[PDB]
Formats: C-alpha cells, structure tokens, sequence
C-alpha cells in the first residue's frame, strides 16, 4: 500500500483531511459527562402510608407488591425496605445490557395490577416507579438571606416558578425538590373539640363535603329542544382556595343555633406537606433542586444552561433569596479535561524536542506533529462511532495511549534518516525502501496490540464496563495509528525531508553499548539466568501488591455523617448538626465553603435520630497545602468529633464513581427460608456476627447494615368493650390515627395549583403516652367517650426497619476484607460461618460481592487467549513456531519497575495501573518485534550472521527506542506524578507507566538480542 | 370541570412530568370547557415511536 501511496501524495493528504475533519465534527456532537454508565440498571418502587410502621407497612404493602413482581424479563435480584416512617422502597436490579426503559415499563406495569390489593390510604399517596441513578449533575440551594422565609416557604417558591423552568432547560435529566409545596394544614385540637362533642371524623367528612367539586350539564349541548338559542356551561361547587375559606366549614349546628367552624376547632396555617426533614444551609433555612444527567446531554452545556435560566429569573425573586451551589460536578470535569488535553498539547512539544535535539530539523519534526494530532482527532470519530463519550474514563483512555501512538510516528520518520545515510538515496526513494523493512512489521504490531487490549472490553458486569471504556479507546487510537503510518506518514516524510551539542557525542555512546551486547553473547546464559530472577521479582512483586478499584479523589465536597442513639429526636439531632456546622465554619474557614446539612435523612435509615451534613469546599486554587485537601480535612474532623456524648459522627470522602460499587467490601444477605420469625432471625444474625468477630485474623468489620429493635407503644382496642358502648372500631381507629399520624383528606387549588390538604393533631396534644387521655369519640347514643374506656396499652420491642431480600425477609450484613487477605477469601470464611447457623437460615451475596461471584476471576482465563492469539499472530509475522517466542519474553521486563510502585511509592494494583501496565507491554513487544524483524530481514535476505545480524539489528534499533522512550518518560510525568488538584487517577496511571517504561527499555535493549539468539539455537538442535 | 379547573388540575400535573424523554422536540396541550385534555409530544424525525 504505502509504496504505491508515496507516489500518490496529495490523495493521502485528503484521507488525512477526512479523518481530521470527521474527527473535528464528532468533537462537536459528543456527550460530555464525568463518567459513563457502569452500574447495572435498577428500578425503584417506593410508597407512603402516613402514620405507618415497619411491620404494618411491610405486611400491608411490601409483601403484597413483591408477590407480584413476576413475569418481568432480566431481573437480577430484588431488595426491599419497610420502615417505621411509613415508607417502602423496593429496588429491582437488572442484568447488564437491559434496556432501562423496558425494565421500568415491565415493573411499573406489573405493579399496576397489584394496586387494587393495596390500602386506600396508600393508593392515594401514589406509588412511584422510576429509574434509580444516584449520579447527580448538581444541587442548587435556595436559601433566604433575611430570615423572612421558612424551610417550607422557600420550598414553595422553588416549586411554583423555578422547578419547571429548570426541568425544561437544555437537556436536564430530572429535577428533585428538596421540600414540600405547601399543604393546607388543618391542625386539630382534641379539647377545643371534645366540647362540641366532635371527633376528627366529623372534621374529615366536612372537608370532603365543603371542599369537593361537583358536575352538572350545560344548557343546550346534549340533545336540546327545537331552536334553542343559548348554550353555556353550568359551574357548580369548586375547591376552596384559601386558609380563610377553610376556617369557615360548618362543622356543627345544635339547639342554640351554635356556629362551630373548623377555625373554632384547629389552627389552619399553610405549611409543608411532610414535616420531618429539616434542610438548612450555613445555618439558615434552605430548599434544594438536585438535577440529573440527561441521557446524551452535555454536562458542561447544561451546567451553563442552568445558571443562565437561574439568572433569567434572578429579578422577581422576593425579599432576598440567594440561589447557591453546594454541588456541581462541572468544575471537576472541566479542570480535569482542560488537563489531559494539556498532556496532548504538551507530549507534542516533547516529540519535537526529543526529536530535533536528536535528528536536528524543522521539517522532520513537523511530520509527527502533523501525524499525532490527526490519529488523536480521528480517534474521536471512532468513539462517537460506537456511542462513546468524552469522559474521565475515555479521556485518560487516550492520554494513556499517547505513547503507543507517538512511537508509531517517530519510528517511521527516523527509519528513513537511517536508510538515507548508508547508500544514502533521495527522499521519494529512500522512504520507498524504509517503508519495507518496517511495513509488514506494523501490520503485525497491530494484530499483536489488538489482542492484549480487546480481551478487556469483555470483563465482568459492573467494573467490566470501565475496562471496555479504556479498551475501545486504546484499540481505536492504536489501529487508527498504524492506519496513518501506512498512508499519511510515509507519503508525508518522503516529501519536506532531504543542534551541535550532540551528534559526535551520541555517535560513540552507540558503540560503547553495541559492544556490551557482544560477549554477553558467547556463553549465552549468564543473562538468561539473570532473567529468571526478574521473572521471580514480578511473580512475587505481584502477590505482595494490594488491589483496588479506583482511588478516591478530592472532588471539592465531602460528607459528615451524624447518628444519634435509638430514641433520639429531630431537635435533639439538630443540636449536634449545629456543632458540626459550627466546627466547619469557625475552625475551617480556609477550606470550607458551606455546610448544607439535612436533618432527617440518614444512611442505614431515616428518622428524627439521624442526619447528614453535605459540606462543599473552596477552590483547589484556594486550598493549597496538602493539609488543606480532603483526606486531610476528613481525618481531622473524624477525630475532632469524639467530644460528642451520644452521637456517632463520621466524616468520609465520597468514592470517585458515586453511583457505583465500593471498598474491598463484601455484601452479605442473611435470608430466612422458613416460618422463622423476626426474632429467630435476629438471634441467627447475632451468631454469625459474634462468630465473625472471633476471627480478626481473616479480617473483618462485620456489621448489620440495618437498625436494632426499639421500644414502641402499643394501644389496643378492647373489642367487646367497644360494642358495649356505642363505639365503632372505625370511629375509634380514624381518630387515634388522624390525630396522631395525620391524614390526607383531599386537594384544593392554591394560586392556580393543586396541592394537598392534610389534617392532624397540633403537636401539643400528640407527644406523650399520657396524652392519649385527651382524645374522645362520639358513640351510638351521642356521648363523648374516653380512650381508657375501650383500650389498654403496654410497651414492647419492635423493628423500625424490616428488610427483605428476594421476597424472603433479610438482614443485610456489611464487612471488610482483611489487611492481608483477598475480598474472595473473606467471603469464603463467611459462607462457612454461615453454614452452622440454626436450621431455617440462609445467605446470599449481593452488591459488588455478587458482581464478583458471577464474574469469576476471568483475567487469567481471558489473557490465556490473548497470549495464545499473540503467539499465533506473531508466528505468521515471521514463519516459525519458534521465532515469536523470542518477542514474548519482553512481557515481564515492563512489569517489574511498573510493579515497582511498591518501592518508589505506596499505591495499589488498580484499574489505571492495570491499563498502564498494558500500554507498557505494548511498546515492549513492539520493540522486540521490530528487532526480531531487523535481525530476520538481514539474515534471510542478506544471509548475515547467526549473531552478526542480531548485532546489526540492535544497532539500528537503539535510536528509535531512546527517542520515543525519552519522549514518553518526560511528558508522561508533567503534573502526572505530582498533583492534588482533581488528581489521584493522574498519579495512578502515570507512576505505573514511568517505572515500567524505565525497566522496559533500560533492559530490553540488552535482553531482546539475547532472546533472539537463545531462541533459534534451541530449534534445529536435538 | 372547565379549563382553569382542569388546566390547573390535570394538564399541569401531566406536563410537569414530561421532563427529559429522549428526542423530545416540542410538546403542546389544550385543556377544555367540558373537561378534556390533549397533551401531544412530537419527537425528532428518526426517533422510535414505540
Ligand atoms: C433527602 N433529600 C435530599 C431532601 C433534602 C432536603 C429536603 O428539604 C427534602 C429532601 C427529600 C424530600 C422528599 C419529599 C417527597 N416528595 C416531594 C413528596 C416525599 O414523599 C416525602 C416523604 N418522606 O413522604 C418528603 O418528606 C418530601 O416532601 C420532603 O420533605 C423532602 C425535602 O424536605
């Protein structure tokens, strides 16, 4: 091809233009986003039952709908939560390529037929099916900077005007409200109303009658009588639209003409819908708006688009309500892709410098500076060609592959400054010869690199996608590189081709070296023996090295996680939240930007006794000392918070991929499998736990990820005694309920918007058990009766959060690997400890620890094929079931040194390392292949020496190696290996490549010529 | 019911929720005077109707 392409030179300038122009067009089409999708798809169904409780909510709702989740395709497993806040959440995870959109339909659809079997109070709140994906694009806050507005107030404005405003903007995915939206609060008084002989029932059925909406006909329309002339629409009753109108509700009229309005029976503010989660930002009332991705949107483009729409409505904005920004991924994705792109622009300057200061030009260096930015740009096209996206994973994809594709340029061009110097021919004629000794050997370094890469993109479920992420990118860069090295590069440098502090100086250094190879070629085994020590190096270096997933990173935010004991209260939790918030401002005002703290939503549950504090920091610019970064701040804070009496308060950095797997943890589910009750299983749990602790050797940190049984106050209607008086189990229940739990009566329209109307006892009459007294019910004959008359109450222990795995009641158990042991073997002990638990009880693996179980080890099984497909591939490049075997032995040479990220640093065998490792084996074999080729060319075509060719081979190669290799080991370490500014992954990739590159060169130069001679001699002898 | 008692009551609620469905091009709705809603979502030529 290329020979008959350096004759045709302006055609290979076209092909260059398309590639480029096409690659440019993709840049402006490509989705941009911190990460792509990697978690299996999951559909979450969640419901409310106001005033409920774990058991009730569980047996009335969760069980039911579970018995119905059948006939849905691709369901991986199903987990559920029923907790004393009256809330259920069922989460169904799917297999991998499962269309998220079809998975929801099916769920949602199969739900729609269980609805009838649910309680009227729940069907009313509505059940939600929606796709879960805890990957937030951001979270605007909307605080008030006057103190004029409350939590509930601010939330309402946010709902009324800005919410939809956002929801419609340039591809936002979903907006969630951090608040209510006002509800007609009718706050009953038991005493104000036991007077008029009234219950909450009488109150409720009035709200129905007075706040309804009736229908009646038109006038003509429906078949009218001859020659009618008027047709109009009758307008009957329609909803009350004010707190005022609600006050006036004929509740009672007795002999007297007494006028008992709802006003005369309760407060009637216009408050929040639910009242049990307290949002404040830097100490003052706050509401939020958490926006999501948007399926093929631009993370930067919609990031801008939000701030625009927020500005286009910043006037209007009452009193003084600032919009605030405690979480925006954008900054990260920006000054992390503004880097990377710098790595590209820079490792270019390098491959002009470690090129000119070696070849000496302005027209020889201008060739790979035309070649690289093409394969690169052109690679984008190929990404876009398979849906892919500009994203952290795919970005470093290319960076981490720049060395592989610079070495395709350098190699070509200087392998002419060889040829045109000995028998020194012209440009248009020497390039015609050079592109002949390398030609077929690139078409082999292609195939070769197609294995040792493609075999990723085939890994397990969850983390298997991250791999593909790099895989396709690299193989896309790599193959598109060879593609120009056969088409543009030659055509280019056979045209435009023909300082002093070098030349004669390198001229001797080649000779001092080339001779060292000789002699280390007579015994032919002093070094072969040295090698076996290096292969042992890596083979023991391997096992020693700890493994990981993706190293955490200063992302500019982190979390404080506060948890009060059993019975604790909202207000009682607020006090704690404050200290936390106080500490962070006054005591960290040089890093902390804000504390958005939510009092109510915790981790292992919800409830008054739990909270979280989202804390967002100042710029990286403004947080300079390493001790002003995150793993610093959190470390301090976590300790600092050990002066709190009862109130476990942690602070942890969020993992890189938020909506994804976690620590070397296992995820353990303890199922039940027979009639065994809650307690029996609670006991069962307690063994495996207490047992697991006896073995800190196999390491642990085993722990229930759920809540412990609490006390609860059971009222108990005496059935008979009820019949004895005129008292109806229904009138009973409603009152006790609606008072103490709250009930949702119906809707009304508030300023052009439908909103709910709740009805429940003012807080004063619903606090202590001794408060039951207050509540009376109108009986048969019409005399108010006290609760003590028909009931009796004992205290007892229940569960505020009952959990289940795959329909059977579960208790999930978390736990840590071991300081020396593998995630795998910690599991394997666990199963054993499980197998001795009282008959009935079972276990199952979920989370990552399932994505692990059902994704074997694979790596050894997969590369076993890569390898075979390299020897198979490499033989055919030459012509031998032997020669290729010389090229392979380079694998370990890069490994050691790469693997020496134990001695020059303390890190972990991770995804970045693993791909860095591959990039290095890539240039390693590439070297070996061009050598074993150059040794075979002038030995089959020149008939030269069994050993003489191998000396003339490593003579001709030593220069490329050095050029490209210095190019890499510099520009692969700019801020790479030395950062702190959205870094982490930076040091990770680079370090593995640096030390691996050092050893892969400063060592293969001596060894591959040894390899070519040690092989050959073994075959043809016997 | 009638426009301002349906446009308010139904048409909004539905419309509020027509946020972010791939290849959306433009939505248009009308309430009634007899209680009758027609939200229509037109998608980008190409997009899969199912
Ligand atoms: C935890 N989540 C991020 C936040 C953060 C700040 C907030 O200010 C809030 C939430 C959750 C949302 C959930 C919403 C939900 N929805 C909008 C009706 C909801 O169903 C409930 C509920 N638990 O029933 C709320 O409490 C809720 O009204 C609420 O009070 C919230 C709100 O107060």
């Amino acid at each position: 091809m290329p020979n008959f392409f350096i004759d045709r030179p302006i055609f290979a300038w076209v092909i260059a233009i398309i590639i480029m122009l096409a690659g440019g067009l993709a840049i402006l089409k490509l989705p941009v986003a911190q990460y792509p999708t990697i978690a299996p798809p999951a559909v979450t169904i969640s419901a409310s039952y106001p005033g409920a409780d774990a058991k009730t909510v569980q047996d009335t709702v969760t069980q039911v709908i579970e018995q119905n989740m059948n006939g849905i395709d691709n369901l991986m497993y199903m987990s559920s939560n029923s907790d004393s806040t009256g809330t259920v959440q069922i989460t169904l995870t799917f297999e991998s390529g499962t269309d998220a959109d079809i998975a929801q339909v099916q769920v949602q659809n199969k739900l729609q037929l269980a609805m009838p079997l649910l309680p009227q109070e729940v069907q009313q709140q509505g059940v939600s099916v929606e796709k879960s994906s805890s990957s937030f694009l951001m979270v605007v806050g909307v605080i008030n900077t006057d103190g004029t507005m409350t939590q509930e107030d601010i939330s309402d404005y946010v709902a009324a005007n800005m919410k939809d405003a956002i929801s419609r903007t340039s591809g936002v995915g979903d907006v969630q409200l951090f608040g209510s939206q006002y509800a007609m609060r009718i706050w009953m008084n038991p005493n104000e109303l036991n007077k008029f002989q009234l219950t909450p029932v009488d109150v409720i059925t009035a709200i129905k009658a007075q706040n309804a909406q009736v229908a009646a006909g038109q006038l003509g329309g429906t078949p009218p009588v001859k020659g009618q002339q008027l047709n109009a629409s009758i307008i009957a009753q329609t909803r009350l639209t004010s707190t005022e109108e609600f006050g006036k509700i004929l509740l009672k009229v007795n002999q007297d003409g007494s006028r008992v309005l709802l006003r005369d029976v309760a407060k009637i503010e216009l408050g929040g819908e639910n009242y049990d989660i307290i949002a404040e930002f830097n100490g003052q009332p706050a509401s939020g708006l958490g926006i999501k991705l948007a399926t093929g949107a631009n993370a930067l483009d919609t990031a801008a688009a939000i701030r625009a729409e927020l500005a286009k409505m910043e006037p209007f904005f009452p009193s003084g309500l600032k919009i605030v920004y405690p979480y925006d991924t954008t900054p990260f994705v920006k000054i992390s892709i503004h880097e990377v792109v710098k790595t590209l622009v820079e490792a270019i300057i390098l491959v002009f410098l470690v090129m000119y200061l070696f070849l000496q030009n302005f027209r020889a260096t201008l060739i790979p500076t035309i070649a690289v930015p093409v394969v690169l740009l052109g690679t984008f096209a190929v990404l876009a060609a398979f849906g892919f996206s500009i994203n952290t994973l795919t970005m470093f994809g290319m960076v981490l592959a720049i060395g592989l594709l610079v070495d395709d340029a350098i190699v070509v061009v200087e392998n002419v400054e060889r040829v045109m110097a000995e028998e020194g021919l012209p440009p248009k004629e020497a390039t015609r010869k050079s592109m002949g000794q390398i030609q077929g050997a690139l078409v082999g370094i292609a195939m070769v690199l197609s294995a040792v890469f493609v075999p990723m993109a085939f890994f397990g479920g969850s983390t298997g996608a991250i791999y593909r992420q790099f895989s396709i990118t690299i193989v896309s860069a790599m193959a598109l590189s060879v593609l120009v090295a056969l088409i543009l590069t030659p055509a280019l440098c056979a045209t435009m081709l023909k300082f002093g502090w070098f030349n004669r100086m390198f001229e001797k250094s080649t000779h001092h070296y080339t001779d060292s190879v000789g002699g280390i070629l007579r015994s032919t085994g002093r070094y072969l023996v040295l090698y076996l020590i290096i292969v042992v190096g890596m083979a023991y270096l391997f096992v020693r090295l700890p493994s990981s997933f993706l190293p955490d990173e200063d992302q500019g935010v982190f979390m404080t996680m506060v948890q009060l004991p059993a019975g604790a209260t909202q207000e009682r939790t607020q006090k704690v939240l404050n200290e936390v918030t106080h500490y962070y401002l006054t005591k960290e005002k040089n890093n902390v930007e804000s504390v958005f703290a939510v009092n109510g939503f915790g981790f292992a549950g919800r409830g008054q006794n739990t909270g979280i504090a989202f804390v967002s920091l100042k710029d990286w610019a403004d947080r300079p000392g390493e001790e002003n970064k995150v793993e610093a701040i959190t470390m301090r804070a976590t300790r600092a918070f050990s002066q709190i009496k009862d109130a476990m308060v942690f602070a942890f950095n969020l993992p890189a991929i938020v909506e994804l797997g976690t620590a070397t943890g296992f995820d353990f589910e303890l199922i039940d499998q027979a009639g065994l009750g809650h307690e029996k299983l609670t006991q069962a749990r307690n063994q495996l736990l207490a047992e697991a602790a006896k073995h800190p050797d196999m390491l642990t940190s085993v722990r229930p990820n759920g809540l412990e049984d609490t006390p609860q106050f059971k009222i108990d209607i005496d059935q008979e005694k009820a019949q004895a008086l005129g008292v109806s189990i229904n009138d009973i229940n409603t009152t006790l309920g609606a008072a103490w739990g709250g009930s949702y009566v119906n809707d009304f329209i508030d300023r052009g918007r439908v909103k709910k109307v709740y009805v429940m006892s003012e807080a004063k009459y619903r606090m202590l058990p001794d408060d039951i007294g207050d509540w009376y019910v109108r009986a048969a004959d019409g005399q108010m009766v006290p609760f003590s008359a028909f009931s009796s109450s004992r205290w007892e222990y229940g569960s505020p959060r009952l959990e289940r795995y795959n329909g059977l009641p579960s208790m999930e158990i978390l736990g840590q690997a071991a300081p020396g042991k593998s995630t795998g073997e910690a599991m394997e002990l666990m199963e054993q400890l499980a197998s001795k638990l009282p008959t009935g009880v079972g276990y199952d693996w979920t989370g990552m620890s399932y994505q692990e179980r059902l994704s074997g080890n694979q790596a050894p099984s997969l590369y076993a094929i890569s390898l075979i497909v390299v020897f198979l591939c490499l033989a055919a490049l030459y012509e031998s079931w032997s020669i290729p075997f010389s090229v392979m032995l380079v694998v370990p040479l890069g490994v050691i040194g790469a693997l020496l990220a134990a001695t020059f640093r303390g890190l972990t065998n991770d995804v970045y390392f693993q791909v860095g490792l591959l990039t290095t084996i890539g240039l390693s074999a590439k070297n070996a292949i061009l050598i074993v080729e150059f040794a075979k060319d002038l030995m089959d075509k020149e008939g030269k020496g069994l050993i003489e060719a191998t000396l003339d081979a490593v003579r001709m190669r030593l220069r490329p190696i050095l050029m490209t290799s210095l190019a890499f080991i510099l520009g692969v370490m700019p801020l790479v290996i030395s950062t702190g500014a959205g870094s982490g992954a930076q040091n990770a990739v680079g370090t593995g490549v640096m030390g691996g590159m050092v050893t892969a060169t400063v060592l293969a130069i001596f060894f591959v010529p040894v390899f070519f001679v040690v092989v050959r001699r073994r075959f043809s002898r016997k």
